[PDB]
Order: C-alpha cells, then structure tokens, then sequence
C-alpha cells in the first residue's frame, strides 16, 4: 500500500529495491537516478526509472540511498514536497544536529523523517540503548569487522583519481579499529595525493589507516560485514552482568531492509524528525499490532 | 524525582529495592509486604515498610514484584488508585490478553501500565522484534539456560508440601528446553503427589520435566540464568543473514533493573497499558533525550 | 572462453547463471528450461532461453541444475552430444555407481563429466579425503545445519499434494541429524498421506523426520546452510590430531560456484567421468597454473 | 609395497619412520643419516641405518626430512638415481622455482618429485585453492600458532653460537604474525650478534621478531602447532560466504604423515615435479580408488 | 564454630562479611574498622563493629581485607595476638619473601597465616601448579580481563588528588596486558601530576598504561573480572597437550570467598605461614574429609 | 634419584616409562611384566624387564599401570614390600573404600600410596574441589569426550570372545554421557553374548550404551580424550559466578605423567593412603619449594 521510491541506485539502493519488492505493505513506484541511460540494467526491466521524484506517481515515502554527505540536501528536498524520508546517514558526530535540522522542515511540510536508520547507526543504536538501561553502570564496546564499510568506501571513491576503492574495517578489540583501504587508481592519478586525501578525511582521521594501491578492487571486495557489541555492567547494585550481540551479514542488504522498516514507521509518526530509538519497535513491523504482541513478546 | 514503591519483597523485590535506590531519577518511598514483623531485615533498616500502599507518601509508581499469577489483581488495584504499574508477568500465551484487560482500567484512572517487563518477556521481546524486521523471512530461536527460572520456581514453591524448590531450565537447542526441578519437601509429604502436580502445571505441561527430591535446595540454587537468541534469515531477497544475542546474568537482578526502566517509561506514556515493544526505547533512559541520542545512535 | 549453458533455472540454476557471468574464462550462451513463457523474468532479459540445448550456439559445457533424480538422464543426453557436463548429484549411496555408468558414455563421445560437484558431495569430499590421509586412523564427523537442504526440499516438492516445501537439517552432533519439514499443502491434499510419503522417501527414511503443515513456506525459508566437519585422529603413530572445518554459506550460491569450477576442470580432462577427488585441485582454477602455485602453495 | 627410505633422522624424520611403519602400502627399507654412531637409539633397533641411500635395498621412494635449505641438493641427488622424492620445502617465496628446477631432472630420470608437501605448504595449500574457487572474490587469511615452526627453529639452530633454539609463531590476526625466539647460547657466543643474525635471516626479516636467551630450550619446547585459515568471499555474485579451517596438531607428526601420502602419490605420477595442488586428492589414499569414492564422496 | 573477624570494610571486606555469614563452619564475631560513625550502614545493623580486634570475643581468625601494601603490618599484629590470618596480598614478586617473614612470627605465637589467598594469587596459583606437573615442558599463559583490578584501583585511589579511580586490565594475549585507568580528580588537582604518579607506580611501571580523567568513576565501574589460563605442553614425551581454564566472576566476591576457605584451612595447619599451593586442597572444604572424597574424587 | 618401576606395560604403562625417563628427580630401574618374550620391543632395548619387582634393584616406588580391577591386589603386594605406590584406579563409587583399605597396609609397612591419581579421578578431582570451595552453592558438571575411555576399553577387552575393543565416550551435556563401543570379535565368538556382557558391566550399566561390531578397532582408535568441567554458583552471597575448565589431551599420556607426579608426592608423605586432594599441590612438583612459590603463586 505505502507508495515508495528508491533514490540513488548504488549498493544500498539495489538491495533497497529488493527489500521494497518483498515488503507486504509497500509498493515500488520507481527509482530516481541522476541519469537514465538507454541501456536498461536487467533488474530494472519493468521498473520506472526517472531523474526527478515528481515524475513518479503519488510517492508517499522515499528511501534516500545516496552518499551520506549528500543526505541532508536530499532529505530536505523530499521533505519540502511532503514525502516521508529515510536515510542511513552514518556520521555519529553530527547526526544529532541533522535531526534538529530536519525536524522543523519535516513538521512544516506534514511529513516524517527517520535518519541514521541502518544497522549502525540504526538497529545497533537500539541495542546500545537496551544494554544501557539493562545495566546503567559499566562500559559498552562495539567492535566492527572484518568487513566492508560502505560509508568509508564511498568517501574514498569520491576522491579525484580514484577509479574504485574498498575500505575495510578490522576490529582491534575494546572498541578500537584499524582501517585498510585498497585503491584502484585512474591512469595519471598520484598515489601520494590520494593517500593524503584519504587520511585527512574526517572518516579516517581518528583511526590507524593504511592505504594500498591494487590492480583490481572487485577481486578483493566482499560487501559482507559484522559486529560484536559487548557490555559488562551493573543491574541495580549487581555487578558483572554480561551481554553480547553479534551479526555476520551482507552490509548493504541489511541496511536497505532496515531502511524499509524505518520508512514503514516514518509513515506512522507525527510530522517531524526521528532517530530509531525514538520510535516504538512495533512501528517497524508490518500490519496490526496485536499479532506481533502474541508472536514476539 | 519519581516517587516509587516496591511491592513484594522476594527475589526480584530485593533487587528492585537496590535498582530503585541506584536510579538517578527515582525516590523509593517504601516497600509493601503482606506482613511486617518486628524483626527488621538489615537491608530494610531505614526503609518504610507497610502492608498497604496507601500508607506510603504520594506514590506515583509501583513495581509489582509478586508472583506472576498474582500480577493481574495487584495491577488492577494499583491502577484503580492512579498508580503507574510495571510487572514482569511471564506467561507468553496470556500477556496479550492481560494488556487488553488492563488498558481500559489504566486509562480510566489516568495511569499507565507496562506489563511483562523483565528480560523475557521484556527486553528479549524488543530483540526478537528487531531480528524480525531486520530479516523478515526465516526463523528465530530463543534458547534459555542453563539457569534458574524464577517463574517456574515460584510455581513449584506454591505447591502444597513443597518447603522450597529450584526449577532449572536446560537448553536442548533449536528452541527446545528440558526442565529439572529440585524439590525440598515438607516433613511427611507425598513425593509422587508433589511430582505429579509439578509435571501437570501449565508452566511444565509442554516441556520434558524431571523432578528430584533433595535435602537442601539452597545448597544447589544459583539465581543466574542466560539466553542465546539466534536468527538465520532473509534481508529483502538476500539470504543467510546471521544474528546472535547472548546474556549470562543474575536473573532477578536484571529483571528488577528492567522493571525500573519500564516504570520510568510508564510515567511518560499516555494513560493505558503497554508491552515493551510499544514504547520508544529512549523513554527507558533517564533524563533528556538529546544527550542519549549523541551517546547511543 | 568455454561456451557454457545452464540447464534448469531453479535455485541452483539462478546462481549458476550469476556464477558463469562472473567467470573470467567462460561465456554464457543461454539457459535451457522445460518451457519458455512470454513473460521474461527480469534477470533473463538479454539472455537466450530455449527448451533444447541444440538451439544454443556452440555449447561446450553444461551445468545440470536439475533435480538430482533427473541427473542421470540429462547427463547422458548431454554427453551423447559431445558436451562436457557437471551436476551436483547428491545421493551418496550410489554416486559411485552413476560415475561407472557415465564413464563409458562420456569416453565414447569424447567428453568429460564431473558428477556430484556441489559442496557435499563435492568440496567437502576433497576435505574428507585430506583429513583421511593427514590422520589415517580415527573417525570423521560431518555435521550439517542448521539450514536448508536443497535436495531434500526438491524431493518433498515432488510429492503429489505439496504446493511448496522447506526441509531443514538440524545437527544432533556426532554425524547424526534431525530433519524438520515444513509443507504448504495443495487445496484438498491430505496431510497424513503427504506426511507418510515424506517420511518414507529414501531421502528421509534414514533420519528422524518431523513434518509440519504451515500457511507460508516462503516466510520461513532461507537458503543458507552450513557444516562442521571434524576429525580426531592419528598421524603416523601420534594420537589426538585435531582438525575442524566449518562453513556458513548461501547453499545454492556456493553449489553453483563449485559447479562452474568443476566444469572448468571437466573441459581439461581426458574423456570420461570423474568425482571431485579424482581431479587435481589446480584444474579448478582459471588460467595458467604457474600463477596459482606462487599465490597458493 | 613401495620400498621407502627416510633421509634425515631429525624431528620430522623420527615421525616419518613411524608414518611409514603404519602405512599399509609401504615398507621401510632403512634410514639415511649423515653418520651412524655405535650407540643405536632404541627406536632404530632392527632398522637398517646407513650414510648413503645406495646401501639400502631397492629403494623406490625417499622422504627428504632434511633442512629446507638442503632440500634442492638432496632431491636432485635422489632423482638422479631414479628415486621418487618428497620433501616439505617450506619457502613460499620460491618453491615454484624449485619445482621448475626439479621437473626436468625428475623427468629425465623417470622419477616423480612432490615438493613442499607438509601441512603448509602442503595440505593448507589445497585448502587455499578450494577456498579460492568456492568464492573467487575476497581475501583469505592464514593465521598460524601459537606454536613451534620447525623451519624457523632449524634456521636459528644453524647460526654459529646457538646450542639449541625454539622459534614460536604467534598469530597477530589478519594474516599477521609475531615471532618469539628462545635461544640456548653456546659457551662464549655473543647474544647481540646471534640476535642480529636471527632477526636478519630471510626467515625472520619479514616478521616482528623478538629473541630471548634462556637456560633451557627443552623446558619450553612443545612441537605442537596450529592454524586458522579464514575466508569471507563471493560465490558467483553472492557476498559474505564464510569459510573457516582450523588445526591443533603435533607439527612434525602431521608433516611426516603428509609426506608419506605425497610419496604414495609421487609413485603414481608421470615423471616430473609437482606441488600438492597438481595431484588428484585420491592419489594420496592407499589402494584402489573405488572404495575411497564410496566412503568419502 | 570458628570465631571470625573481617578486618577492613571496603570492597572485599563487604563480600567477606557475606562469605563468613554463609559459611557453615564459622561465626562472624565482628568487623574491625579504622573508624565507626554513629550512622550504621544497613548491612552492618546487628553486627559488632569496633576499631580494635581486642574488643571482639575470642576471635580465632581474621580476614585481612585491607590494602595489599598494608597487609604485612596487619598480619604481624594479628599473628602476635595468636590470631590466624588470611589475606590476598597480590604482589607476585614479593609474596615469597612475605611468607618467609611471617613464618616465624606465626610459629612463635602458635598461629597459622595463609597469604595471597585470593583468586590470583590464590586459586589460579594452584591451577598453574597443576598445569605445570600435568605437562612439565612448555609455557603457561595467564590472560586477565577485560575487568577491574581491585589491587591497581586501590593504588590509584591512594594517590593524592584522586577522589576515586577505576583500573581496568585488558588482555592483549600471550600473557601481555594493557591497563586503562579512569580517574576522578579532586577539585583543583593537577592531572598531569596524578597521571605521572600512576604510570610510575610499581603496579603500573611494567605494562602499557593509559590514564583518562572522567566526571564519574561510579558510572563506569563494574567489579567484574575474569581470566583465561592456557598451556600447550608436554606430558612425558607426548607433545601438544592442551589445557584451558576460564572464569568470569565478581572479583571481590570470589576473593572474599576464597579467603574464607583459606582461613578455614589456616586453623587446620601447624603454626606457620603458607601460600595456597602448600595446603592440601581438602583442608579448604568444611567438615569431615570422607564425604568430600566420595563427592569429588 | 627416586628409584621407580613401571608395572604393567600397556597403554598407560608405555607412556609411564617415558614420563619417568623425562622426570628430573626419578630413575627407571625397570619394567615389571606378566611375561617377558625373547623378542624385545624396540623402546625397551636397554631397559630391564622382569616378571617380579623383587628382581628390580632397590625400587622405592612403583607406578601400577595395570587394569583398574587389578589395582587393589597389586597395590597391596607392593605396599607389603615397603614400596610406595601410585595407580589411576577410576571407579568413583569405590575408590573411597579402597583408600580406607590401603591406608593401614601402607602405614604398617612404612610406605605411602596415592590412589586414583590420573586426570579423572585425579587432577580433575582437585579442580572440582577448587570450584567447590570457590562457589559453595551451585552445581558442577563434568562433560567427557568425545574420546577414548581407557578404563571402559580395558573392561570390554576383558570379555571372552573380544579380540580388541574401543570404548568411546560422547558428551550429551549437563554431566550426562553416551557410550559407543566398537568390538573386534574373535573367530567363533557370539556378538549377542558379548553385547550382553558389555551392557551388564558396572562400567556400562548407568549410561546409554551402543555396541557395534567392526573389522578393525585400530583403524578407528585414537587415544585422545578431553573434558569440559563447568560450574555456575555462589561466592558468599554473590550469584552467577562462572567457571570453566577444558582439556584436549592424549589420555594415556596425561595419566602416566600425573601418576609420576603423584609418586613424587607419595614419597614425601607419612606412611598411609591418599587421594590427590589430600596432598598439597606443591608436593607434586620436583625440587625445593621456594622456586615453585616465586614461579607459580
Ligand atoms: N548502517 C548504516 O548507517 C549504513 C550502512 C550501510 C550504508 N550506509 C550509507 O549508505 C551510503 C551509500 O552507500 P552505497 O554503497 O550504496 O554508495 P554507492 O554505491 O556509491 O551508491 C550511492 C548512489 O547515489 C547516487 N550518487 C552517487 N554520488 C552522488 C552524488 N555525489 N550526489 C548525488 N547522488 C550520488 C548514485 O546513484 P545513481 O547513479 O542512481 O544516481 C550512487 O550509485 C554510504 O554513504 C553509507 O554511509 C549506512
Ligand atoms: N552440494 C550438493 O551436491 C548440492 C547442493 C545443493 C543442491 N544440490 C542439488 O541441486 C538440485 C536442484 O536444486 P534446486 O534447489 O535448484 O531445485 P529447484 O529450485 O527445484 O530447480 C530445479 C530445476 O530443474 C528443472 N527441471 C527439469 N526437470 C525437472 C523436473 N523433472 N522437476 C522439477 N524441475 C525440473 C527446472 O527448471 P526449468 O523450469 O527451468 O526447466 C527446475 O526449476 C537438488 O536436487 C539438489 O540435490 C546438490
Ligand atoms: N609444513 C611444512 O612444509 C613443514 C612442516 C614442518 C617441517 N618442515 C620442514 O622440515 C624441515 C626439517 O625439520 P626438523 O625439525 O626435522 O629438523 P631437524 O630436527 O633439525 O632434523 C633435520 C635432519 O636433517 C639431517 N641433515 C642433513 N643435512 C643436515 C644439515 N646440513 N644440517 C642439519 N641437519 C642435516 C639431520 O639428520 P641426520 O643427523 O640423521 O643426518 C637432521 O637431524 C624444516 O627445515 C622445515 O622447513 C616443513
Ligand atoms: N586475587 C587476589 O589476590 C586479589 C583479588 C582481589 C582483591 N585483592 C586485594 O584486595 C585488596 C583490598 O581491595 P578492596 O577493593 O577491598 O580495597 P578497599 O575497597 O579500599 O578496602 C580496603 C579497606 O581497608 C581499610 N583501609 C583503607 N586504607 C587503609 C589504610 N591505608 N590503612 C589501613 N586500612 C585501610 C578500609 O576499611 P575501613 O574503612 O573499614 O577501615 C578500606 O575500606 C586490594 O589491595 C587487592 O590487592 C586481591
Ligand atoms: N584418569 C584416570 O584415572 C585414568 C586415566 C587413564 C587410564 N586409567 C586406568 O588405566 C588402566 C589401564 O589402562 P591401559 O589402557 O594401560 O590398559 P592396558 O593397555 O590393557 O594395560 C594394562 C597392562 O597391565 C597388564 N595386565 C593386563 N591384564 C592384566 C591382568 N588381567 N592382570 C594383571 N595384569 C594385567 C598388562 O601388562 P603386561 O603385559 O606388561 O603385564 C597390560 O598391558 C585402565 O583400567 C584405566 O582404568 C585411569
Ligand atoms: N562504523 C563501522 C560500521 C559502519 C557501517 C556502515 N555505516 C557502513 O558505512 O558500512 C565501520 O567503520 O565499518
Ligand atoms: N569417566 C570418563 C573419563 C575416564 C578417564 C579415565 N578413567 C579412562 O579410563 O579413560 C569416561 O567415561 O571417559
């Protein structure tokens, strides 16, 4: 029923299309791309592809599957048209500001926006909140990898001279990580300059980063990723409460599925902007509540 | 700030008291017990203890730490007084109905009730809900133990002729569980009788149960418990997404802590009755939302 | 490049197509299906689809992605046309016999056939052989699941009255397995008779099998599967040598990828029929040998 | 049976003898040592021990259990006498070159040579090849230890001044390793110079190496070793395929057992030089093929 | 039966009190504190609390739950009074000397002293001793954490300017540890100064230490800790024997419990001073030996 | 220095010989066998083998490596000659009686005896005692396997008609085990009768046992074994204390090494009989105590 459009046909966008088609409560009106070539990708045969969302039926919701750094602008554009929006904006240091920014825009145009709705930020944030209130005193650790960071990869591919890139995240334990970036340079690019731009990027300035040039990125790339979140803390006055959550998943696949759920929820909220911990988890499930209560609680 | 009362001073009740005292946004007005002897238990020295909640300040919320089967009547009594209530009612097949029964009573008295707010039902429910929407197709398994089930223990304890009892839950894998009950009989009691009663209790009727008489239950009892929840499912059209969540904790201590977070949440809801998946996870955290968003998302 | 055709567009066939397309030394000529409807599934847009392999260019090799019980007939058909063939025939009981049956047919038509080339039988077989000669004395245990057995699922779907079916394999440990079948019955079929047919099928008669009728098989089905192969044996006269191999993979995806490698190898062999342990592992890698030796040995 | 001689009665040689004695298809003709003292070690009682392979019956195959840096010369010597040879040459850097060097010598004398046939290089190489074709895209990580590297230990023992030495390999993760060397110095030798020689030896120059002088190497030495080989890759176009192989074994025991199997295979090959991935796995099993197919595939 | 006194009411002291009360063969005569305020802590309601052990019954044994560096003087004082003593003195390099110093003082006053009786030193020592004689050759590694070190915390706490502190121990593997100190400073204190003092404390001088100032230590502190002890060694002439021991426990609670068992043991020894490996493990069990032999051996 | 004899040259006995030769504080005077053939086993060349201990020098201690059921009689024989004795008598239900039986015999002849000194009973008993006093309330689980039980194997080999046997122990979790016995029958034996005798044996009457006839036991036999002992209990009043100990070892190898340590200890005790929990663990280590204190505590 909910009419949706996938914006940005990249990694997450391609899985988003599949997530929307499998969804029992949604309808894929079309796909919004920067350009639409005469050669139609196999999986888009029979799918409406356009350069502007307005040329797409009566779109009520949009999955913003574009680069994180482009999320703010797209989000505002869709919101100003009264279209609910979901994105997986992953900059932890700024998403709280983005929410305050989109809130009024969303409210004034009678729509809802759910930002940072991937697995991290996203579902892992809900997990961190659970662990936070289950054992208030202590420390939580979120260890990523080994795997591909779609966000870091996009930032490297954005560097001039980079034909293609793979940003891998390696867990060093205790919340600390190391990053290995493999770059496929364009003919004429200067490795040293590309290395400088990578390490200077805010995405990379806080972690030990190692850049290596390679002949082929696709030969080394696997979009799989994972996480291990752990907490050793106190329940009331009771110490040594141990919690552990782990995933070994297809990064883009899970992100897109989560984004779909967040949009299902966005369409149920009062106009405004939300992060995933501000929405009752039942709003992420399709259909009436009763059945989910009996099945899950 | 929030004035609270712990109702029922047993296992969970003891930890509930500690959980409330450690919470930054709550004040423990007192403890409600069926009886108050002249001999004051040490941890209660300096704590108001009465047989009726009416003799306690201006109690705004109450943690119902009484037997599961006694929860319905207690919740209705506190609600009819305008007191928010939280309980850890653990009968999965019935809780949905309990929610529908308490909803109107809660609403008509301007109060909010959060039922089944322990770790399972409770937080494990929120977890199951996440796994469900992160990968809509497939199967989720919840394996408990090895550990003590406070609920099953209470049930056995109530049986006539049982001086004390320990109900252990053993994980057989794939969601199947074996139950081992260690019962300490009262002088001159019919074992075969107690045994028969145990096996046919709705709490035991569905699982493979073994009963063994022992000289001392306290010599064998440890209130530790744990869980392993797993899901192998499909995100969109992408198969083999793997998720795993595990806990190894003091059972009653976690439950009491979760109940505390839930009551905090209850005081923030519109009058009515809710299960934990019907509340935004951030309302379980004390204080303003903004800081929690920067820290967790 | 090796001109290749995919026979049977089911689960394995779907991934097989993707496997061939990604292969650097192969060209996908077309797909052979029992029938070709006017409605072209998206992924087959631009792909030649016929009902007889002879209407496909100059096919040199064929991937028999048909039901295991149909493999012998397809293989002979293909072999009699000078086309190398590969299948994932999974009946351990008599695959050795199939090999003896196809050997002369393959030799007399100047073609090679590599049978039972999935992950088990297939790659797991090579692993069992290594374990076997690395520690000649002791016992090997191959534990499957939890996951979907594509072969058992196909067998159940073939029973009259079954609309759709899922056969999951559960590891009981020590090489023992339990099978849980979920069936979506056809309007009118009798559960009891379908259940009897499933339990007595040669695929299930040797394992504790449980059958359950469900409303939706697709809601529970995930094609992921896995294995844990272990061996505690003797090297020479030195006891307690410990080996362990494990996989958590997309079942049909891996099967098809292996079939492509097996076909690559098939084209390099003398005319005849082989199992995977009768072929040097290097023949499964594309291109000249030298590079793989330096990279892998 | 295949008449076999063990060349080099060191660690590997000792287990090699036991491996041959347990082999159903082999006969131990004798052992070749640099010298034969009048004091016969217990285990060699009844075993013919000479200084030149020609004084051994009619030896058809030889296990070169000599230092890796001595292998090329021994292999050629043996091959020039029409004797099939097997070694565990472990220098990954140029074993491919050794193979090209021995190929003609082996072919021109009608004998077969299987080089680098230990567990790594050796069996682990076959495993890396399988992983390679099961999931063509992604990266493989081979993590060693904690344990004793027989090869690095031999190199250290060869340095002037070293009375005895132990070189342990420590897994740092992601294919990275740290090496901890324990040396028992000869009366008078200088630690600083021995330390320098160790650290700059080609065996150690590529890894973070630490050297420590000890009073007794035998007190710390255990020949056990292990490995964890992992791969997260793509099958066809399906990402996140997870594979893991692990062993906890007696290093030299396994090495010698594999060498025996490699020699068994060597005798079945056309004259020439091979690595283990160039030989069908079934040639490593004793006796007719049929039985192994039924038992393993 | 055995009349006991808990000396020092801090972390371990609190649990020591609980440990003594639960022990079947002991009576808690009282608690010795440097000061006794009019405000009686709830758990001490009904417990005799004094500033000198002479004001407590006929104390026969004392648990010295005071800072490690204060243990020597306290032990000598209790011993000179004929009181058996147990402590958890954790300085590994010094304890042997402490044993030689307390031995005569203990003997000349007809008392027994068991030093360093926590879990490490203490029970972990007994464990290391077993692994040592079960496999005499090889190496044992003791990896602590993640968790809080009561000892290191006390040390930091004592530093001038530190209001409160949390010393966490992180396992780097192979016996190496990283230390993370979280310090809550007193108003107007020099961080760089406190930081400098910490890093040079004998407790910290040998390991990689990081110091971080925080607003609240209690918000981060959890007294849980753990350990993983492993040994790969030789039993006789048989290599690769693998042993592994792990604990995940409430640090101060286990220590207090072990100290209780040790004191029980102390009252059973000939006058003098002992470490835990110098006492038959059965003297740590209450009551007659016969039953323990039937139950444990 | 301590002069020792190995009695019974079977599995444990052969490793016992090696354990004694590696021991720094012992001397192997000889081996006592029921018979001594003209053909000397390789490893006994240079070792004195006789049919009666009296023909062995000045034997001060003896390792009784004979069947458990023969231990009582041998133990008494050696003790009556003033020879310390060690055995690995594994019948848990009776060893407590055996101790009371040997005690007076040992004392009257001025010797010491350490019974049930293997790994279980033996070192695992010491482990169980530690866990018992570290957390008094709770339950301990000892899970064996998969592996070979030397004791059960001996009992089956003792059955008339059994040419050779392998008794494997499989862990079913929670202290429960299953037993798989593989028997190689003599020509003429009756499988049914052998099966009856196996299942009737006290060694097998308390566990689910399955007997299978096979052509070769040596083809399936691996003397490796292991254990996982776990405890979830209370330290004082603190619940959920988690402990876990695991071993993957050469069964006979470890048993013999432990027996050697027990004898080293036996020679340090006052005349009498002991189980391993009645001896300070330091007495199991060679040489002066001081060094072990500084190294282990
Ligand atoms: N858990 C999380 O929160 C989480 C997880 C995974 C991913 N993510 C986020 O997902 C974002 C996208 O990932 P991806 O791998 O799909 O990236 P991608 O493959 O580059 O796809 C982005 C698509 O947006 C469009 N696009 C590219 N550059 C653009 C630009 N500069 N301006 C406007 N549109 C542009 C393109 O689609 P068209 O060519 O069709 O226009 C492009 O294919 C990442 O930045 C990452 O931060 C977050
Ligand atoms: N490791 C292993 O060795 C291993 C692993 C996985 C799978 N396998 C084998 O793979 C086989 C196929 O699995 P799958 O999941 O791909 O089955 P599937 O999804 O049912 O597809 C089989 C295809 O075979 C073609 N076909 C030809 N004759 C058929 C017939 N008589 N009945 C039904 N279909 C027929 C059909 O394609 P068209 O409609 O296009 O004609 C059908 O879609 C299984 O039987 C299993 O034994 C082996
Ligand atoms: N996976 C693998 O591929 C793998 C694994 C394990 C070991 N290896 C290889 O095995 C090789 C041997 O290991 P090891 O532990 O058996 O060494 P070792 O204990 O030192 O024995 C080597 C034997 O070689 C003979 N020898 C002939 N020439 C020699 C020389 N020039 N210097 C010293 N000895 C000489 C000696 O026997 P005589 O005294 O009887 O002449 C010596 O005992 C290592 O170099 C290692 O690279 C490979
Ligand atoms: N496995 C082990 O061996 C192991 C494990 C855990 C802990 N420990 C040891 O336990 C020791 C104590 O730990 P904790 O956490 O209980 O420390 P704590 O919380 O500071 O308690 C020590 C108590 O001793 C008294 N005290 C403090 N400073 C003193 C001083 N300067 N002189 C005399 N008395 C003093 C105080 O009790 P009053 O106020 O009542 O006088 C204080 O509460 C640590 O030093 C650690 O080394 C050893
Ligand atoms: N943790 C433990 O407590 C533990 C662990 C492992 C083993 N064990 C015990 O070790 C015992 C022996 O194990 P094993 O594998 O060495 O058995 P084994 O291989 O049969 O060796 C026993 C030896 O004693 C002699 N012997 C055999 N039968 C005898 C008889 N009926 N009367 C007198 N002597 C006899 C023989 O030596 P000769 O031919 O040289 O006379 C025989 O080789 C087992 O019963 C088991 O209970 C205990
Ligand atoms: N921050 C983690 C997880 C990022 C997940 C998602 N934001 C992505 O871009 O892959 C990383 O560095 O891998
Ligand atoms: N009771 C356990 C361990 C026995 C260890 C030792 N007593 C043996 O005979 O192997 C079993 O059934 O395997």
């Amino acid at each position: 029923k909910l009419r949706v459009a996938v914006v940005g046909y990249g990694n997450v966008g391609r899985y988003a299309l599949e997530a929307v088609q499998a969804a029992p409560d949604m309808e894929l009106v079309g796909v919004v791309r920067r350009k639409v070539l005469a050669a139609t990708p196999p999986e888009l045969t029979g799918v409406r592809v356009v350069t502007d969302i307005s040329q797409l039926e009566g779109v009520q919701g949009a999955l913003l599957c574009v680069p994180t750094r482009s999320v703010p602008e797209y989000a505002e554009a869709m919101l100003r048209r009264g279209i609910h929006t979901v994105d997986s904006y992953d900059i932890h240091g700024d998403l709280a500001d983005l929410r305050r920014r989109l809130d009024p825009v969303a409210r004034e145009h009678g729509a809802a926006a759910v930002i940072s709705a991937g697995w991290d930020p996203g579902t892992d944030s809900i997990i961190r909140a659970l662990l936070e209130f289950m054992a208030p005193k202590g420390i939580t650790y979120t260890n990523f990898g080994p795997g591909m960071s779609m966000g870091h990869s996009v930032a490297v591919k954005a560097i001039p001279g980079v034909r293609d890139a793979l940003s891998m995240t390696i867990p060093a334990g205790m919340g600390v990580h190391k990053r290995a970036v493999y770059v496929e340079l364009e003919p004429g690019a200067d490795f040293a300059e590309v290395e400088r731009a990578i390490k200077t990027d805010p995405y990379f300035v806080r972690d030990e980063t190692r850049v290596t040039q390679v002949e082929s990125v696709s030969a080394l790339m696997d979009v799989g990723h994972g996480v291990v979140m752990e907490r050793k803390g106190v329940s009331g006055a009771t110490h040594n409460q141990l919690f552990r959550f782990e995933m070994r998943i297809n990064n883009p696949a899970l992100t897109a599925q989560v984004m779909v759920a967040a949009l299902r929820a966005a369409a149920r909220q009062k106009p405004g902007c939300y992060t995933m911990i501000e929405i009752p988890v039942i709003d992420y499930l399709p259909g009436d509540r009763e059945a989910w209560i009996r099945k899950l609680v």
